[PDB]
């Protein structure tokens, strides 16, 4: 299994990388934009902030398949082993096929439907990223889409993995994981909620109180 | 998994073959007729329009088993490696057995029922093509038929594959894929709907707007 | 239950109204446009073509709530008892509330989600029209939406009815009916498929043959 | 609930009417033909063979709606209170609407699909008769069709009843009854199987043997 | 709900009638035979052993419908308000119809199938008695038969009640009750097991020990 | 719905009765014994500790039906409107029938099986108390037993209510409530757990902190 | 059904109240604090911003039952018909009972469990507000809790309603509605997402384009 | 998978063997009797009519285990590799054990129950033949018996196969195939129905019409 | 799979061992007692009555672990390869651990719960014997207990097998087998019922009648 953080926040990544068992960091154009640093700056910084290990992902911006391939080469010149995110559109699909032929690993992104996601895998994408909360927010079922997509990849393109993305609550992440998603990427607020519980803090406090009561201290 | 287009439209096939990850093209008599070009013209054209690679399918027309075998030889003389579609009737079954003995690969077509489809596979057919929308349109359940058929092939004739056909909406294709169909063939309109989503176009537009806002351009 | 035809084809409506048990005819801007006749022409013609009975529906075009209310008055001046279709957007919702206060019956249209549909009913809409095939085509589940929407209306706005729309195959219409939809509107090709079956024609032929065989004629 | 026999066998009807709690007898053109007696002979004979009580059904033969209405009048002139069976086709539907207006009760027959059946009820048919075994034999699911039809009538045309027909085995009848069918018609062989069980005969024999053993006779 | 004991054991009935909330006693020819007393002896004795209240059931022995009607009259002359058990066979069905016309309440017995049971109720039987363990012993599902039968009576002959019979274990009785059986009859060994539990006896002993421990006695 | 406390702790009852919406208090011989006060002392004290309102339950100790009736009279002489708990044994059942005739309301207790529980209700018991945790602890399913029992009462003795008892964890209580239990009795430790949650305390603390931050105090 | 907004944003409430069919506005201490206006200011402003109609909710801050009752009186003196939110703690429960006796309507809030919620309703609360996302975020199932709570209220305290709260995504709101929640409160971001869909905007644009194409304008 | 025909009709077998992919032919005493030819005549004829290939099955007639073994030797002397059908009775079980020791392959027949069928397999039978329609006709569930039996063989006697028999409708055959039956035997009327469909004939006709329309002929 | 008979009836074992495919015979103290022969007599007799092959089981009588080990040695001195049945109590568990260390194979018996059974397997027992009918009779679910026990062994102690015991009807045996029990032991009455069916005897009779009718004899 591969756990990613969905962020361009270099300081947070450094701090959270000693806590979480991270496989890497994912980015997209809105996440990069929000951080305000250009790709040739943030990407190496993000790579460093993880101890020079782990995988990175970043997205193309061009509209044509040829332009997307060129974007991919630019991305790869910044981070040699970077996975290239390609939106799963008509031109994106063509681009994914071209990048497969060139031996550059891709992720099929902006996936709102299971069949769409599958097509990106059949075209050669190694990862497929459904936008879970986007599908939920827009009146669908992000979890069903993810469930269906995982099953499709498993049956029809087993070299490919679901990389579930776009989350507002840990329940969504949990359901994706329960659906079998082999990778996932969490925004910072959801990741932090996933490791902080009032009930757990109360259990820890109780242990300290019981220890204190018997031994006259809270240390071992 | 094998993705086919269900068409005699050579220009569309050429254009769509750079976009979709196609295994080939399927035809039937109505699709050929609608295109108005004879078999000895369209078939080589379709083969070329895919970059001289991928599989082709075409259908016999004769009413007797012996006539169907002769039709198969005619088809094979046009395209050497072509898969011969045989309607799953009494004579069709007998023909499929004869073509198995002669080492010519067949597809059992015009399948409206699961048992019928299974018989064609037991007789030697390598592919079995239920008409999903035809079953749906005529008051049955195309998806249940496909689901039952796939299970039957898997348990009772595992060398054979379901090639799901006859579609009016992507939901039908998705359900066939979810049922485990190892091949599928899409008409052009459904294939195009499967790669074009307003929600996806909006997500792409958003990315461009965010990028523009931060970097003063929409390019990488 | 209320059965509608989804069409601006006056001749077809006349012919099909003696066959089907119709409650009326529904229209939308694309259907009106495709027929090329303006509203003040088609609407009275469609009303007549049904024997001066049954309900009509037509859609507003304006972008603001105030403009939509004015469109509604224009529609009502053409057909006095017409149900006004309002797209379920922010302004549409406001318009529906205003039209409720004015005593003009509405239908909440362009529904792609269950909650969206419910809101239109809570605002005062008497009908709610999900676009079944549009949801299917775009990678969702038109049937699940419809199922969820019907349940929501029944529990939370029981005065309102689902008017299921947008169909490419009878199976979709059947599933909406099975889900409990109290109204439905069919395009012409789907309606016609719903009353024409090879298996039924073969059963009728068989009856005639048996009768002939015993009685020397095919008449009673 | 209404139990019918599906037969033109007058002697069998007389014998079986003292055994079964019959509501009547149904016929169709193949059943009439097989008995070789004309309608003006068998019908009154069947009516008499039931003790001059119970309902009768018989089917029109004409191809046009007008011709079917005329066939209905001919049937009604033979048996005044007879229910007229109309195949659920385009013309049949129109005929059912006409016969509704004329106050002549109808049954919508040759039903191979649920929606088809529902339309016949919405048109005014009091009974709807799906051909269970015909649907089963032709690769579908007769029981699912019946199930779906019963639900549709109950939700959308509650004045109408399912009259389940076409049986090769009691299990089919049982499943229709379990699905809620408010009427049913059995052929003679199935009806007889439904009241004759080896296990039951063995239980009766046992009782007699035990009685004999204790009391020296098999009588009470 | 109606609870019966399935027995000809007069002494046991007297003893168990102060314990169980009995509606009556059922008998059949094997049960009468095993007790060795003739009907004109055991029946009045059983009636008395219940405090001159509650319902009795006994079974006919004749093979023809006419003979069964005569057996019924004989049974009624012994016990005026007795329910007559008629095996559900062809002649039994005819007999039930005749006894319905004569106003003598009947129970349809020796039921090994749900449809069979339903026919006896449609014919006029007030109770229908499936032989649960006989069905289980002979490789079927007694519980499913009972479940199906109850549903059939409820939907199709609601004046009639299931009187579940033939038990080797309390689990069978429980399941019949859970399936909604409005009456039941237990043999003595199963009834006794249904009120005697080691776990219950231990809970009672525990209460006495705790009481004794605190209050120095086991009495209140 | 009726919420009880399962206790002989008079001080706790007084304190908890201002917090919980109590219908009363239940006792059994182990609970009375543990409290060490005799029935003629604790019962009036418990009645008072609830503000002289609410229902009380207490259990007989005798082994014979007659002795149990006498115990019931003794209990009723202490608390005039008390519900008498009778263990559901052979003699208990007989006692419950006798008490029904005498117009003294009973509860059938020490219930470890559903059929057992039902027999107590048919005998005249107004409440039926399965020992949930006892069934769980002894390798069964307390929740299933309760679920089955509730259904049995509802179908077969609808005047009677399940009073679910014997709990070690709130989950058990929750599941009994979810299963439809119309009454329940909680021990003190489980009741207190049911109103005290770390997560809830943290939400309250958060509200106070936010209020303080904006308004400079924690009060309204 | 009752739709609320969860906010202290007066300007937003005014703007959104012409769009949504609102029953009122809910507040809690964190929402009030975040808006920075004191209760005696925001509450009347919120009331006005809804056209002087609809229901308001606000929460007590005190720690003791007596103090919470006093807080309630203070809230009622600001808004005469306001519903008082009481955290469901031990003291909160006591306070709810006291407020019931005083005829002041309450809502049981900070509900993290179904049984907890039920107790607040049994104590007299008219609404019960589970924190859906809080339960989801902290590793539980907000939807199951809501589902279980609704069923509990319906079976055991039917005068009370679920008012579902705490949302990060529309899917959560949808599932609560589907679970039968009779009231709901949405934060502004979720409410806005619930009425804005790319697919719907594309359908509207399409209608305008088709209209323009046929009629030379986009207006009616 | 193994497909058999259930017949003694030598001419039909010859004709149908070029159509169906047959593994052989099964017989039983009623099927042999109905054909009127003795075993030493029909069996070699049936063997020849299949092209001297495929498996044959025939049934013993004796009542004792020893007599059944002798019958088996007689059958084997007619057809050297014939599978011997033995009714699954007490003596039949003993016979099957004896034939296992002698190396003669058996089929356990006249199976009406799953446990019965399993015992025959544990005794050494290579095939087990439940009578599907016999179970259905006699008020059980043939499909459930088959389903249960297959699962029992797979878990407890995996060397053995279900050979499903006794059919009146293709649906039954389909359901047995869906349940996993590794072999099946069809009577001629069911087998013929399984390959002849009105809907399929209509699709073929349509293809010919379209071809004719474009190319001026119906041939390839 | 292993089929046992549960009996001390030497003559019956001899007779039934040529019919059933037996793995052996099981005994317990009640079964031995009922047969009245001491262990040193019946055990060798039972061993002989099976042709000197197959496994035997017998039970210890001592109360302490040490005493049970000594009982085991006594049993093993009578039958060298006998499996020793140990009741699954605290001392039994200790005994099973001791006997594991001594290399003497054990069966954990008197199992009324799944977890209890599992503990006996973890302690070293090779077989675990739940008392199915005992659990059923005492208000539990024997089948659920068996189902749960089998799963526990399979997951947690896979060297151990369920040996299902204690039966009053074949249905119970069937359901244990369906649950996956790898061994079973039947009492004689249930075993006999499992191979004797009225429906099967009628099918055999029918075959003989048909044969006779065509060939003038009932022999082959």
């Amino acid at each position: 299994h591969e756990l990613y953080l969905d962020t361009s926040d270099v300081v947070a990544v450094k701090a959270l990388s000693r806590i979480f068992p991270l496989a890497g960091v994912t980015t997209n154009p809105s996440i990069i934009a929000a951080g305000k640093k250009p790709l040739d700056v943030v990407l190496p910084q993000l790579h460093e902030a993880m101890g020079g290990q782990g995988r990175l992902f970043a997205q193309v911006m061009a509209t044509t398949a040829e332009g997307m391939v060129n974007d991919a080469l630019k991305l790869r010149s910044i981070i040699a082993d970077i996975v290239v995110k390609v939106p799963v559109t008509a031109e994106g699909l063509a681009a994914i096929k071209m990048l497969k032929a060139e031996g550059i690993p891709t992720l099929g992104t902006a996936v709102y439907g299971a069949a769409q996601g599958l097509l990106s895998a059949l075209a050669g994408a190694e990862y497929v990223a459904p936008y879970v909360n986007r599908i939920d927010a827009q009146g669908g079922s992000g979890i069903q889409t993810v469930t269906d997509l995982h099953q499709l990849l498993k049956m029809h393109a087993p070299q490919a993995k679901v990389l579930a993305a776009s989350f507002k609550t840990p329940r969504q992440a949990l359901d994706c994981l329960l659906a079998g998603c082999e990778s996932i990427t969490l925004p910072l607020d959801v990741a932090q909620q996933m490791i902080s519980y009032p009930a757990v803090d109360a259990a820890v406090a109780k242990f300290e109180q019981d220890w204190q009561g018997a031994f006259g201290r809270t240390s071992i």
